[PDB]
């Protein structure tokens, strides 16, 4: 109903069309990208800097981690969303790793849509700290896009690429991709 063909467009790239989104898999370092927003994997507490949350927030700057300190006192917060700080993007969106995955990535895709963005960039969200396993979040991630999809609310979103730092990880989401592809 929705899955176009997968592919590779450049070296260590593979992508399918999901409805009108183009999704996008790679190994690499996340806070090397450019996108209008860039998904931080975290704790309950926002100051998680362990992993790939280390990388984030250092190349962020401590301007973002003082503003992710202020919004987690003021509310219980399901997800934040600060300034891009050193990094190249408009905003980071900073989710629980240990939270339902497919739920972490609607609510991004969203605020996404209320802000008339078209790139995103996310980790392999939960597999680090939060120690969920790959498969699962893999389905997560493309099962919250479908649905996005569906659901006729993809409008401004174009793009969504996963940054992964562990090749092995790779493999699990092209995998999960194959399974899908009309
Ligand atoms: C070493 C390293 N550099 C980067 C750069 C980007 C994202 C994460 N990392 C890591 C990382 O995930 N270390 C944990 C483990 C594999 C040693
Ligand atoms: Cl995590
Ligand atoms: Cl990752």
């Amino acid at each position: 109903m929705f899955y176009g063909t997968v592919s590779s467009p450049d070296s260590g790239v593979y992508e399918m069309k999901i409805g009108s989104i183009i999704f996008q898999v790679a190994s690499g370092d996340i806070t090397k990208e450019e996108a209008d927003v860039i998904v931080n994997s975290t704790s309950n507490s926002f100051n998680l800097k362990a992993g790939v949350s280390k990388a984030i927030l250092e190349c962020a700057g401590q301007n973002v981690e003082r503003e992710c300190s202020q919004q987690a006192q003021q509310r219980k917060n399901d997800y934040i969303i600060t300034g891009g700080g050193f990094l190249r993007c408009k905003n980071i969106i900073h989710v629980i790793g240990g939270n339902d995955v497919k739920s972490s990535v609607s609510s991004v895709l969203q605020e996404c849509e209320k802000k008339n963005y078209s790139s995103i960039c996310l980790p392999a969200i939960g597999t680090g700290n939060a120690k969920q396993h790959p498969d699962k979040v893999a389905e997560a991630i493309i099962d919250a896009i479908e649905d996005f999809v569906q659901k006729g609310s993809a409008q401004s979103v174009k793009k969504v690429k996963v940054v992964i730092f562990l090749p092995q990880v790779l493999d699990v989401f092209y995998a999960n991709m194959k399974k899908r592809e009309g």
